[PDB]
């Protein structure tokens, strides 16, 4: 599935090439214009846990989550992943537990030491 297709075909976007976030560009986006850090970033997601359970999805709430860029509002792995994006961009990002909730886990619905998979979709940016 999409998990597995990410996990051994995704391209390493960490500044350190750990592995650590992987991506794949499902949709090209428009033009060459990523965000920068601190714009207020408007996307669309669902996470799937390694088991399979979709434990969540904002397309499901009929709104976007909203956070400013850069500034540690998310997990790292969504800093690094939708500062690559472009708008209209739809990716997937395999993240691993060093750039998500680490040994910590997250209840109720983060395990420790969680792998975590995301579709995301970059709706807009903005200062
Ligand atoms: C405690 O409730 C939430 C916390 C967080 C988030 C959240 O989003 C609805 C809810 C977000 C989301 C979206 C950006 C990436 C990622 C994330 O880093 N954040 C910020 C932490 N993240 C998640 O991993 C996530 O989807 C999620 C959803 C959750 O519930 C649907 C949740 O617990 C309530 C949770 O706890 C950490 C995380």
């Amino acid at each position: 599935g999409a998990p597995a297709t990410v996990t051994e075909q995704g391209e390493d976007i960490t500044s350190k090439k750990d592995r650590g976030v992987l991506k794949i560009v499902k949709r090209v986006g428009n033009g060459e214009e990523t965000p920068m850090i601190g714009d207020k970033v408007y996307v669309h997601y669902k996470g799937k846990l390694s088991n399979g359970k979709k434990f969540d999805s904002s397309h499901d709430r009929n709104e976007p989550f909203v956070f400013s860029l850069g500034k540690g509002q998310v997990i790292k792995a969504w800093d690094i992943g939708v500062a690559t994006m472009k708008k209209g961009e739809i990716c997937h990002l395999l993240c691993k537990p060093e750039y998500a909730y680490g040994s910590a886990g997250s209840l109720p619905k983060i395990p420790s030491n969680a792998t975590l998979f995301f579709e995301i979709e970059l709706l807009d940016f903005k200062g």
